[PDB]
């Protein structure tokens, strides 16, 4: 029993962590096998910020402009190249604390944990969804570029969010670890403001179908919706269209606690109406959105 | 910017992870040096009696894919602590710490010797822990890092009827009145984190969500009247220093802020939520707000 947000053991991604610095700029990177990888914008200084020509930039440095730093051993860069927002830099060792991993691009709405990092040295991991709106409401300071997020769902570490950059309102923006940015975003110091964002609806169903699985159902009510009566509803409170495909999605949790989806859609759409009335669902007084359909059978019981 | 429920890095303490099997019980044990340390209750009460029946060849401890061998045994308190042949050689500088109500620490979670997640969880005034396990999560462990010592503070031993949980220190003693045994045993009644929840204040003022200020100020002893109305735990001159470099940063004094959460107490949030949350959160010590606004690493 219990539901807490769950991030993945970390020491897999500890072991990866390195510092990266390039004049004045120190930020974290990511060693994997011969190559570090790291948000390309090291080679700026803030004045760069403003329109930095990367290319014209990364020119001009050879391959001992770049101080790499694994622990206490400083690692010799031999070869670097530019994918989009990442530089690559090619180390002489092979890190051999180097776990499976691949590299996956993920879908607002997808959770993931992140290993915040300074220097080199993780300081705590917390778990993360990217937001309708591109974005991540992490929790970073100055020196925490280069920040990962990743899943561990079998041995396999699959990295999907580098860090690179906080948004006025202070949210987070950042790239996959192929460098395309998450959003509309550019590592540019422009007047650049995340877009109004939304609830991920599919994230509230999954999370009222763990409730329920945990012995909770005083939100549930007698009514079903259509689709499309539950979406024009849901949209008036700023909340994400559910699809056809988060239906099929939502499959198993529903034959699991012998809730519809659209039942369970009857109810989110009276709980929106109605609040909470003083009673919480899994300790929350707000309506959950930041666990997934797979994180919830993850952690719940069969 | 920005303000998560962060758990300490768990690599340390991943490489410490076993399975233990007797018999038809199979749990996790923490490997540190050559001992493994896991619940007494793996044997199956009179525990002397149930362990003297049993030999070091009964107890299956496995490291990865690695079978290690038990050389000895014995019970120190509600933990039993297996000698085996091999000191693990991933043993992180530790110590054995017992914690205090309030005091916050990681969980990870693990089932059959593997880790599974990581959560941050807190010691409740009533000594429980609001947990995220499941059966077989038994013998997973608690702990904090302070520069590079992982401190071990709790094993988990059982879940109460109200689906909350009950542990030990390694040392072995239960934190709460509770006994390792099917019996009837519930969590007391439980209070909220007074200085906690300060804490979380602060920490809402450092990101910049001030509209729960007042120009208002209080005594320690009349927001004390108003903490017992609300169960609320007392809040001590202790905590008040504690709170001291909080108070200094963000230009709030404690009692100034005490007046905040009175207010908050008798009429509520109206509609309004702080750090993204409609409750008052008491799962974060001063310490935890001070280390997550200031990027401290391990
Ligand atoms: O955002 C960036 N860094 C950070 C990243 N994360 C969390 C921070 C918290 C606190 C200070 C920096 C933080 C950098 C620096 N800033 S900045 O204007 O100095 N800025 C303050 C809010 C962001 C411009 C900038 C522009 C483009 C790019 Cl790609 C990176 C960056
Ligand atoms: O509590 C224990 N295990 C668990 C621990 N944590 C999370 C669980 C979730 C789900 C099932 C077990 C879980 C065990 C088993 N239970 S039990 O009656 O089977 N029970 C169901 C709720 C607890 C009695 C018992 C008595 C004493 C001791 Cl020390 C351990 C234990
Ligand atoms: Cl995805
Ligand atoms: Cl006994």
């Amino acid at each position: 029993s219990g539901f807490r947000k769950m991030a993945f053991p970390s020491g897999k991604v500890e072991g990866c962590m390195v510092q990266v610095t390039c004049g004045t700029t120190t930020l974290n990177g990511l060693w994997l096998d011969d190559v570090v990888y790291c948000p390309r914008h090291v080679i700026c200084t803030s004045e760069d910020m403003l329109n930095p020509n990367y290319e014209d930039l990364l020119i001009r440095k050879s391959n001992h402009n770049f101080l790499v730093q694994a622990g206490n051993v400083q690692l010799r860069v031999i070869g670097h190249s530019m994918q989009n927002c990442v530089l690559k830099l090619k180390v002489d060792t092979a890190n051999p604390k180097t776990p499976k991993y691949k590299f996956v691009r993920i879908q607002p709405g997808q959770t993931f944990s992140v290993l915040a990092c300074y220097n080199g040295s993780p300081s705590g991991v917390y778990q993360c969804a990217m937001r309708p709106n591109f974005t991540i409401k992490g929790s970073f300071l100055n020196g925490s570029c280069g920040s990962v997020g990743f899943n561990i769902d079998y041995d396999c570490v699959s990295f999907c969010y580098m860090h690179h950059m906080e948004l006025p309102t202070g949210v987070h923006a950042g790239t996959d670890l192929e460098g395309n940015f998450y959003g509309p975003f550019v590592d540019r110091q422009t007047a650049q403001a995340a877009g109004t964002d939304t609830t991920i609806t599919v994230n509230v169903l999954a999370w009222l179908y763990a409730a329920v699985i945990n012995g909770d159902r005083w939100f549930l009510n007698r009514f079903t919706t259509t689709l499309n009566d539950f979406n024009l509803v849901a949209m008036k409170y700023n909340y994400e269209p559910l699809t056809q495909d988060h239906v099929d999605i939502l499959g198993p949790l529903s034959a699991q606690t012998g809730i519809a989806v659209l039942d369970m859609c009857a109810s989110l759409k009276e709980l929106l109406q109605n609040g909470m009335n003083g009673r919480t669902i899994l300790g929350s007084a707000l309506l959950e959105d930041e666990f997934t359909p797979f994180d919830v059978v993850r952690q719940c019981s069969g």
